[PDB]
C-alpha cells in the first residue's frame, strides 16, 4: 500500500526482537495492512482483530509457516464439521466443572516439586527452573505423557515455536528460510517415536489420559479416531498449550517486578493473583500473532476492500496495547479496569483451554509467593523478551534472602 512503503523494510528479526514499535505505527496508520516479510495482511488493533475473529465472513486459516509445521487437520486451521469434532474431542477435560474437580491436586504438587529444588538457593532463573517445567509437567500429565521428561517437552515446544513462526518470505513470496522448518520436522519425528506406542496402547487399553479420551470419546464401539486425524492437534498442544501458561506466568512476574508496590500487594494478598495474571497476559500476550482467519466473501474492514480468500493474521499482542482502549498500555498496572482483552483470542476459534491455563498460572504463582515471599528481581540482569508469533521472557533471574 503506497503510504506503507516503509513496511517493505521491516525485517523478521526486528519483529522477533520487539514488534511493538512497528505495530504502534500500524495501529495508527493502517489497522489492517499487508506486511511484505510476513506475506500476509495483519490486524493490529483491538477493533479489527475482534471483528475478523468473530465475523461470519471469515473462518480459520492456519498461517503459512503454521501449515508447513502442523499440516491438517490442525484444530487452529480447520472449520465446519471437522472443527466441530476436534472441539468436541478436546473439550471434556477442559470444561470448567471438570477442571475444578482436580486442578489443585494436579498442579500444586508439581509446583511444590519444582520449588523444592531451588527455594533455599537464594537465586534462580525462573523461566527454566519453574515456569516452563510447571506448565509442561501439568499438561503432560493430563495428556498421558507422564513419562516424557519436562526438559524434553520444553525442547519440543521451542522447536515447534521456531518452525511455526518461520514466517519470513522473500521477494518472490517464497519462504526465505526453508531450513528453519527442519527442526520442526525433527521434533515431529521424535514426538511420533514417543507417542505412537502410547497411542497403540490406548487404542486397546483406554485410560484416563486426555489423549486416550481423544481416541475413544464419541466413537462407535471398538472404534477410535485415526491417529493421523488427531496428530496435528497433538502438535498444536505440544507447542502453545505447553508453552503459554509458563510464558504467561513469567510475563506476569516481570510486570509485577516493574511495579514493586504491586508485587508487594499481590504477595500480601494472593486473591489478587488472578487479576495480576490477566494484566500480565494483556501486557505481554503469550500468543502474540500466531493465528489467522481467511475471508470467505469480499469484505471491507478499516477502509481496506479485501477479496474472498484473503488471510489476515491476528496480532492480538498488538491489539492488547491499543491506545484507543487502554491508557499507557506499555506499563504493567494491576489496577487497570477489567476490560476485555484478546490474549485468548475470540470467536469460535478462541482458546479452548482458558480456564485450565488460568488455574495453572494461578496455582504456580500462589506456591511461588508462599515459598519465597521476599523474591526480588535480579535487576542488573536484563529481562529480554523475544518473539513475534509467541512472545515471552527469555529468562527471569531472581534473588532472595535465604
Ligand atoms: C496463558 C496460556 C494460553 C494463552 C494466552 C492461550 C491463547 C490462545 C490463543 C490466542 C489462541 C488462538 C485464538 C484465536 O485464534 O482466536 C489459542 C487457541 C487454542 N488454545 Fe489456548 N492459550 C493458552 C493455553 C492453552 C492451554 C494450556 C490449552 C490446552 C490445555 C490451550 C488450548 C487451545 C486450543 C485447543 C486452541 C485452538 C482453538 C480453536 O482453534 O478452536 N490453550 N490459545
Ligand atoms: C494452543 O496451541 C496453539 C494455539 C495457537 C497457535 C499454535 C498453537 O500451538
Amino acid at each position: 500500500r503506497p503510504d506503507l512503503a516503509w513496511l517493505d523494510e521491516v525485517t523478521m528479526t526486528q519483529l522477533e526482537r520487539n514488534p511493538y514499535e512497528v505495530y504502534e505505527r500500524l495501529r495508527a496508520e493502517a489497522p489492517l495492512a499487508f506486511v511484505p516479510v510476513l506475506g500476509s495482511y495483519v490486524a493490529s488493533t483491538a477493533e479489527v482483530c475482534r471483528e475478523v475473529a468473530t465475523s461470519p465472513d471469515f473462518e480459520a486459516v492456519i498461517t503459512p509457516a503454521g501449515g508447513r509445521t502442523f499440516g491438517h487437520p490442525a484444530i487452529i486451521g480447520v472449520n465446519g464439521d471437522i472443527h466441530a469434532d476436534l472441539r468436541s474431542m478436546v473439550e471434556p477435560a477442559l470444561q470448567p466443572a471438570e477442571v475444578d474437580r482436580w486442578i489443585d491436586d494436579l498442579v500444586r504438587p508439581i509446583a511444590r516439586r519444582y520449588l523444592e529444588r531451588f527455594e533455599n538457593d537464594g537465586h534462580a532463573e525462573l523461566v527454566a527452573q519453574y515456569c516452563e517445567p510447571v506448565s509442561v509437567r501439568s499438561l503432560g500429565d493430563l495428556l498421558g505423557l507422564q513419562e516424557v521428561d519436562s526438559d524434553k517437552l520444553r525442547e519440543w515446544f521451542a522447536k515447534l515455536n521456531r518452525s511455526h513462526t518461520n514466517a519470513a518470505v522473500d521477494e518472490n513470496g517464497e519462504f526465505a528460510n526453508p531450513e528453519g522448518f527442519a527442526e520442526g520436522d525433527q521434533a515431529k519425528a521424535e514426538i511420533r517415536a514417543v507417542v505412537d506406542p502410547l497411542i497403540d496402547k490406548w487404542i486397546e487399553h483406554p485410560d484416563d489420559s486426555a489423549i486416550s479420551h481423544w481416541l475413544h470419546d464419541g466413537m462407535p464401539p471398538g472404534q477410535t479416531r485415526d491417529r493421523e486425524y488427531i496428530y496435528p492437534t497433538i502438535y498444536v498442544y505440544l507447542l502453545g498449550a505447553m508453552q503459554e501458561p509458563g510464558h504467561g506466568m513469567a510475563s506476569t512476574l516481570v510486570g509485577l517486578f516493574s511495579r514493586p508496590e504491586q508485587l508487594e500487594e499481590v504477595v500480601d494478598d494472593p486473591t489478587l493473583i488472578p487479576r495480576a495474571i490477566a494484566e500480565g497476559l494483556r501486557w505481554t500476550s503469550p500468543i502474540w500473532s500466531a493465528t489467522a482467519r481467511i475471508s470467505t466473501k469480499p469484505v471491507t474492514i478499516a477502509g481496506v476492500d479485501l477479496p474472498a480468500g484473503t488471510p489476515v493474521m491476528l496480532s492480538y499482542g498488538s491489539a492488547n496495547h491499543d491506545t484507543g482502549k487502554y491508557e499507557a498500555p506499555s506499563q504493567y498496572d494491576l489496577h487497570r479496569p477489567p476490560l476485555p482483552h484478546l490474549a485468548f483470542g475470540a470467536g469460535n476459534h478462541a482458546c479452548a483451554g482458558i480456564y485450565f491455563a488460568n488455574h495453572v498460572m494461578r496455582i504456580a504463582l500462589e506456591e511461588l509467593f508462599e515459598a519465597i515471599p521476599n523474591l526480588e528481581r535480579d535487576t542488573r540482569e536484563g529481562v529480554e523478551f523475544w518473539g513475534w508469533g509467541f512472545r515471552g521472557p527469555t529468562s527471569l533471574h531472581v534473588t532472595w534472602e535465604v
